[PDB]
Parts: C-alpha cells; sequence; structure tokens
C-alpha cells in the first residue's frame, strides 16, 4: 500500500508551474524535459522591448505586485500580475486533467487587460518560449497552411521516455493582431503569429530571454541587409517580429503581436490519456479547481476571532496560496568546497582568518546533480531551498496535504551525503546559479542550519497517534503507509543527530566548567567577528570575539529538538537501545541549559564565552535567543525560568512592541546598530515559535496559565493585524516588520515564513 501511496503521489505531483523564479512556466518533476516559459512587453519605440520584456521574477516600482490568489499544485491556480510599466493587468490559470501514464495532462489560459492609463491601441508582444532536454527526445512544430505563419491554432509534436508522446497547443487567442501595409508584409506576412524551432546543446536551453534576443537581431540584421531603411522603416512590432521558421529542434518561440486586450491558451495532451484537451475542459476544470480550494480552505484553515470577517479570510487565502504556490522543482550541479580544510575546525582564537584563507584556495567544484522539490522564500529574491525556512513554510502546507509536505521532507532528506549534511542553502543548476554571486554559491559541508523541519514530523506523529482529497492525507489515513515513511526516514535523522554532536561540538572539558554532563554543549560553526549566519539570525549578537569556546544556547535548544522528535519516532518503531540512548541525551540538555546558559542576574538565557583569562563568562544579549529554550518546548510550564521568560517577553521596555517581540531588547547596546537585521526588527518566525508556546502555557493548569493566556491573545492579534495592515496598505507580505512604526521593511513577497499568519489566524495548535 505504501508502493501504491508513492506511485499516486508523483502521478498526482509530476506537472506544475514548478519555476517560481518565473512569472510564469511550466516543468515536470523530472531534470531533462519539457519547460515552457511566457514573456511579454509594450513595444512604443524600435528600442524599448529589450527593456520592457517581463521573464524573471522582480520587485520594483514598475511592478505594482504579482501572486497567486488561489494554487494547489495537484490541481493549479490563477496568479494576478499587475505591471505598472508595461499597462496591463494579467491573469495566468493553470489546471491539471489527470489520466494516462505520464503524469496527466495541463492547461492555461493567459489574459492581459490593460489598464486605465495604458494607450487603448497600445501594442504588446507576447512569447511562449518551449524548451526539452533529453538524448533522445523530439519535438516539432506542425507548419502553417499560411505562407509566413498561423492564422490559428500553433500545434508542437513531441516524443519523450519520460512523457511518452504529448501534443502540445498555443491557441490562436482573442484580441486585435497589428497589421502592416509596409513593403516588408511582401515577405514578413501583414503580421500573424510565428514559430522558430531551434537547436541549442542542452545546457543552455534555460537561456530563454538571450536566445529570443539573439532570434530578434538576426531579423534586424536581415532588415539592414536588405534595405529597409530610416527612408521608409516597418513599425517597431513588426521589426521585432520573427520570421516564422517552424520545424524539428529543442526550442520553440512562438510569438504574437496584440494590439489592445487579449487572452490565448496553451493546451497540453499527454497522448496516454483520453481525448486531447480542449479550451472548455480548460474552463471547466478552472472553475471545479476554484470549487474545490473554497472548501478545503473553511476545512483546513477556519480562522477564528477576531479574524473571522471576509478581509482577514481573503487576506489568509493571498498569504496561504503565495506560500504553497512558491513550490519550485529544481535539478542541476551544486558548489560544494569538499576539501574539509583543517581551518573549518575553527580549533584556534581568531579561527576565522584561518577559515578565510581556506576559502581563498577555491577548491570548491560542481557536484551532482541533484533534485530539489521545495517552497522557497521569495520568488523574486530568493527563489530556492533554505533548510531551516523549510520547516517554516510546511507547517501551514503539512495542514493543508501532509502528503505533500512529507514528498518535500523526502525530497530534503534525499540531499543528506554520507556524513549527516545538507546544504543550508540550495542552489542547483546554471538556472538558479544565475541569480546568485559568485562568491555565495559554494556550501560549507561544517555550516548547519536549524532543523525546523523536525517541527513538521513532530505534527504528522501527533496527527499519526490522534482522488486528490484522499492522496492528500493518505499517510496518516493508512497508519500503515505513515509508520513505513517515518522507518525509512528515522536512520537519516539519526544520522543528522549524530552529524550536529559531531561537527558543532562545545568545549565544556578544556575549560573550567562546571556542569551535569561534560557531553552537552554546541557552538554553531562558521561565525564571523559581526555575523552567525549558520544560526539563521544573521547578525544577532554574539560573545565578542568569536572563540572556540563560546557555547550558544539556542544551538543546544535545536538539539533538545531533534532528541524529542527522535524519542517519538524511535518508540513508534520500537528502537528501544535509541530511544534509552536519547532520553539520557534530553535530561542532559534540560541540566546543561541551565548550569551553562542560565542567567540569575539576567533572569533569561545566554550565549557562553570563555574570557581573557580562560574563564566562562556567559554574555547576555536580551531577545530572541534569551528566549529559546522556551521556544523549542524544552521547559516545564510550572518553571520558576519560564515565569521569568514571561515576564522579559510581556516587558514594553524590553521586546513587546504594538507590532510583536522585537528580535533585540530596546536596552540591549546592539539595538538599531549595524545592519539591524535581527537587533530590533519583529520576525514572523520566532513570534510564530512563541504564539505556539504560549498556547501550550494557556491550556494546561500551572502558574503561569492566566500570564500565559493574556499575552498570547495579544500577541496573536499584535502580529496578524500587523502583517494584515500591510498587506492592505502594500499587497505584500515583508520580511521582517519595524517595532517602532509597524511598517514592512527588508524584501517584499516573502511567501516566506510570513504566511505563517494563516496558522496564527486558526489557531487550535
Ligand atoms: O548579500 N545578498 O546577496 C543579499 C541580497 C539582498 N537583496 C537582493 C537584491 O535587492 C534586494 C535585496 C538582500 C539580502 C541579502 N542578504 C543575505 C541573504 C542571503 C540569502 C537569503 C537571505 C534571507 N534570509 C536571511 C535570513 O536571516 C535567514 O534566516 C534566512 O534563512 C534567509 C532566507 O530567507 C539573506
Ligand atoms: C517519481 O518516480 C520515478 C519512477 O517511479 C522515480 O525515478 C523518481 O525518482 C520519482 N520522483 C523523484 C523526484 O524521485
Amino acid at each position: 500500500l505504501h508502493s501504491e501511496i508513492g506511485r499516486l503521489n508523483n502521478q498526482s505531483l509530476l506537472w506544475g508551474p514548478y519555476r517560481p523564479n518565473i512569472y510564469f512556466g511550466t516543468r515536470p518533476r523530472i531534470g531533462k524535459s519539457l519547460m515552457t516559459g511566457l514573456m511579454w512587453g509594450k513595444i512604443e519605440s524600435y528600442t524599448d522591448f529589450q527593456h520592457t520584456v517581463r521573464y524573471t521574477c522582480e520587485q520594483n516600482e514598475g511592478m505594482k505586485g504579482y501572486g497567486w490568489d488561489e494554487y494547489d499544485p495537484r490541481r493549479g491556480g490563477i496568479q494576478s500580475i499587475h505591471d505598472i510599466q508595461n499597462g496591463l493587468d494579467i491573469t495566468t490559470s493553470f489546471v491539471k486533467i489527470p489520466g494516462g501514464a505520464h503524469g496527466g495532462s495541463w492547461a492555461a489560459r493567459i489574459k492581459g487587460t490593460l489598464n486605465d492609463d495604458a494607450p487603448k491601441d497600445q501594442k504588446t508582444i507576447v512569447v511562449f518560449y518551449v524548451s526539452q532536454e533529453g538524448e533522445n527526445s523530439e519535438l516539432e512544430a506542425v507548419p502553417s497552411e499560411n505562407e509566413f505563419g498561423y492564422e490559428g491554432d500553433v500545434i508542437l509534436k513531441g516524443r519523450s521516455e519520460a512523457l511518452g508522446n504529448y501534443k502540445l497547443v498555443v491557441t490562436k487567442g482573442k484580441g486585435v493582431i497589428p497589421q502592416s501595409d509596409h513593403d516588408l508584409s511582401r515577405l514578413r506576412g501583414p503580421g500573424q503569429t510565428v514559430v522558430q524551432s531551434l537547436t541549442y546543446p542542452d545546457e543552455v536551453l534555460w537561456q530563454a530571454k538571450p536566445i529570443l534576443f539573439q532570434q530578434l537581431k538576426a531579423g534586424i540584421d536581415w532588415l539592414v541587409e536588405n534595405k529597409y531603411d530610416v527612408a521608409d522603416p516597418p513599425p517597431p512590432w513588426q521589426v521585432y517580429l520573427l520570421a516564422n521558421k517552424p520545424g524539428s529542434g529543442n526550442v520553440h518561440i512562438v510569438q504574437k503581436v496584440f494590439e489592445g486586450d487579449f487572452e490565448f491558451d496553451i493546451l497540453f495532451s499527454s497522448e496516454s490519456a483520453g481525448k486531447e484537451v480542449t479550451s472548455k475542459d480548460l474552463e471547466r476544470e478552472v472553475k471545479q479547481a476554484t470549487e474545490v480550494f473554497g472548501e478545503r480552505f473553511a476545512r483546513v484553515f477556519d480562522l477564528k476571532a477576531p479574524f473571522q470577517g471576509d478581509n482577514y479570510k481573503k487576506f489568509g487565502k493571498s498569504m496561504f496560496s503565495n506560500l504553497i504556490g512558491g513550490i519550485g522543482y529544481f535539478y542541476g550541479h551544486s558548489l560544494v568546497d569538499r576539501s574539509y580544510a583543517p581551518e573549518y575546525d575553527e580549533e584556534n582564537e581568531g579561527f576565522w582568518e584561518d577559515a578565510a584563507e581556506a576559502r581563498a584556495r577555491h577548491q570548491e567544484a560542481l557536484e551532482g546533480p541533484y533534485e530539489l522539490f521545495t517552497s522557497i522564500p521569495s520568488r523574486p529574491f530568493f527563489p530556492r531551498g533554505f533548510l531551516w525556512d523549510e520547516g517554516f513554510h510546511l507547517l501551514p502546507i503539512a495542514d493543508w496535504d501532509i502528503d505533500l509536505a512529507l514528498e518535500i521532507i523526502k525530497s530534503w532528506y534525499n540531499l543528506m551525503d554520507e556524513d549527516g549534511w545538507i546544504a543550508r542553502e540550495q542552489i542547483l543548476g546554471a538556472e538558479a546559479r544565475s541569480k546568485v554571486p559568485k562568491e555565495f554559491q559554494t556550501q560549507y559541508p561544517h555550516y548547519a542550519n536549524p532543523p525546523t523541519l523536525f517541527l513538521v514530523l513532530d505534527n504528522f506523529v501527533e496527527r499519526l497517534r490522534k482522488l486528490d482529497e484522499t492522496l492528500s492525507t493518505a499517510s496518516v489515513d493508512n497508519p500503515e503507509v505513515g509508520l513505513e515513511y517515518l522507518r525509512r526516514l528515522y536512520p537519516l535523522l539519526r544520522r543528522q543527530f549524530d552529524w550536529f554532536r559531531k561537527t558543532q561540538a562545545g568545549d565544556i572539558k578544556s575549560y573550567d566548567r562546571e556542569a551535569y554532563s561534560t557531553k552537552e554543549a554546541y557552538r554553531w560553526r562558521g561565525r564571523t567577528v559581526s555575523h552567525c549566519l549558520t544560526s539563521g539570525l544573521d547578525d544577532y549578537p554574539r560573545p565578542q570575539p568569536p572563540h572556540p569556546g563560546e557555547l550558544h544556547v539556542d544551538l543546544m535548544s535545536w538539539v533538545g529538538v531533534m532528541v524529542k522528535s527522535l524519542i517519538s519516532i524511535g518508540s513508534l518503531l520500537g528502537a528501544t537501545e535509541d530511544v534509552e540512548f536519547y532520553t539520557k541525551v534530553l535530561d542532559a540538555i534540560e541540566h546543561n541549559l541551565d548550569d551553562l546558559h542560565w542567567s540569575e542576574k539576567e533572569g533569561c538565557y545566554c550565549d557562553a564565552t570563555i574570557d581573557e583569562f580562560e574563564e566562562h563568562k556567559l554574555v547576555c544579549h536580551k531577545g530572541y535567543i534569551s528566549l529559546f529554550p522556551f521556544l523549542t518546548g524544552l521547559l516545564k510550564p510550572d518553571s520558576p525560568k519560564l515565569g521569568k521568560l514571561l515576564a522579559l517577553i510581556g516587558d514594553e521596555s524590553e521586546l513587546w512592541s504594538p507590532y510583536g517581540l522585537r528580535s533585540l531588547s530596546k536596552k540591549d547596546e546592539f539595538y538599531g546598530t549595524a545592519e539591524n537585521y535581527w537587533r530590533s526588527p519583529v520576525w514572523i518566525n520566532i513570534n510564530y515559535l512563541a504564539i505556539v508556546q504560549l498556547y501550550n502555557i494557556a491550556t494546561q493548569d500551572g502558574p503561569y496559565k492566566e500570564t500565559a493566556r493574556d499575552l498570547y491573545t495579544r500577541l496573536r492579534k499584535n502580529i496578524v493585524e500587523t502583517v494584515y495592515r500591510n498587506w492592505e496598505e502594500t499587497g505584500f507580505a515583508w520580511e521582517q516588520y519595524n517595532p517602532e512604526t509597524g511598517k514592512g521593511q527588508r524584501t517584499q513577497h516573502f511567501t516566506g515564513w510570513t504566511s505563517l499568519v494563516v496558522k496564527i489566524m486558526s489557531g487550535h495548535h
């Protein structure tokens, strides 16, 4: 049955718009196969199209916004693009039609509506770019009956091992198609849909923009050669209309020009399915997917007071649909320093200078290829896998579709090397590398990231204890299937645990360090004078200078989270030897959190170093780090330490702003200094952890139940309304929020863990 659910999840999830780095495109979960991409731009002059054309996601003054209004990767979705520069409101509706043996069929409608400001007769160029990688696959444009291009539909006929036989149709579309009475029309036609069919080596097919412009430039070179000149120039839209040359190749460019409003359809028909897809199919399936999205949303994300209103519901659907709509399929080589240079052990003072010298040897090499199926923080800015972000992304996704969440976790754990390392940042293939400066591509096998993916597995275990609709819950509805998933994953989870203890070890023994345990102490590798990027809290102030004796209380808490998950999953699997080892470790972390990281003087947890005089010194910077044992749920609800942390959380003069908890206390000397990234702003991911833990305490007998209930109620309200007000005014989820003003700041489209807000609204954790 596990096998069967496997095959059905593959077939369900194979096709999608799994190219979140571009406005609209499709690819299957196959490395070397069929990819599609949409381009558009106004053309008003001989030189503006190069500057107006849209392909890869950006955010600037020229784009009002964009995002998914609805999405489910099994069914499809509707995306809205609001383009100020090109005067266009675009709708891309995508829908999946199951059948046959090759992951089924799909359809998309592209709709462009000129905004009020645009000239009514604006000319818009639209390109549908189709590419196919694979040594023994084929794709052919069926020629038109007509001389110069297509009056109707364009038909591509294709074959591969992976997809079988298929046809891809770009429909004629609705809208005015401009006509040229110029002399050139004798040789290029008056104006019509055109197709150019090309071949390049498989590894450059992704470079859609340069491949297009190279064809456009050949077109213009031909005009200059053939006496079309400034005495009598063709109109700009005809100078930029490719000469029709359909045929066979691994690239197919389908170009249309519209005057005013336009729409056209893309119909992908898997031959192994029944009848080929029609525009009527598309319209029907789009209606259906919308009804299904509506029904699932009211079940899965039932928003509780005071967020029951339609305005909060619209907000929730937008925050949710952008998070799940960010799911991409990435394939290619990763850049990795496999030197394991000894400078990376960081056992000396000044270790960051040694580590710099090792990096400057540039021993990194490309390795893989690898594949990843994952949600992303940011389409325009960070369209790739981030290890601790994904833990946050999958909490709402797992509610919606636990089986999808488990596929993504599986995809992440298939990246783990023999040692138990997954790169914190997954830059797979040249297309992914193009969005990243060379200096920042290289991953390091000694750099960890919080294991937030365990928090999702915790939600799954609690659920496992206590056809699309069926597939979505098959791994909890069939406990046999769920246990078997954990059985295969468990060894990887245990390998990572051991990797953390081996590679991120703190030094107790070699200093005057008293503690209940000689084993349990941890230090994030990879820290520089002003940063600790591996912790995920880039510039939170840490002990100065960095030191091999440093201990980080957040890292110990994360190991705590891991052991509690391994106890749970080990138990379900009856790994009794293993569960006994974990239990001793958990008891040891509970004691050493206190002996090594608790400040009675400050009333909070702190990182440690060793002094100028080689003694253990606590270093207290009141903020998120200080709360970590509480945030990761390691503290008993009756703990006096917890009560002191609730006093810090609630204190307006330290962390409590009207807009949520400040990353750093207003009292801390590093408040609003340097880049001020994690040194004051309100971050939705850590606020979410705090809201879940306050709720935990509010729903138990104990001495802080009522303090927790009050703080839970207000914190939930402050975080949701801050993100809501900003979405209302700007159309964006933001990366962080200003604790003085409430404004969203840094990066837009952060869906992204800011989308945790859908879960905070639905409550009942
Ligand atoms: O140096 N940069 O290439 C760079 C460029 C830009 N630009 C691009 C063009 O213009 C607009 C903004 C912005 C920031 C950076 N900073 C470093 C950076 C690298 C990768 C991800 C993140 C975001 N998160 C940071 C979180 O702290 C972490 O926890 C989380 O895991 C991670 C993923 O969400 C930050
Ligand atoms: C989907 O299934 C095929 C064959 O059953 C397999 O090769 C592939 O690995 C599966 N998915 C992924 C991305 O592994």
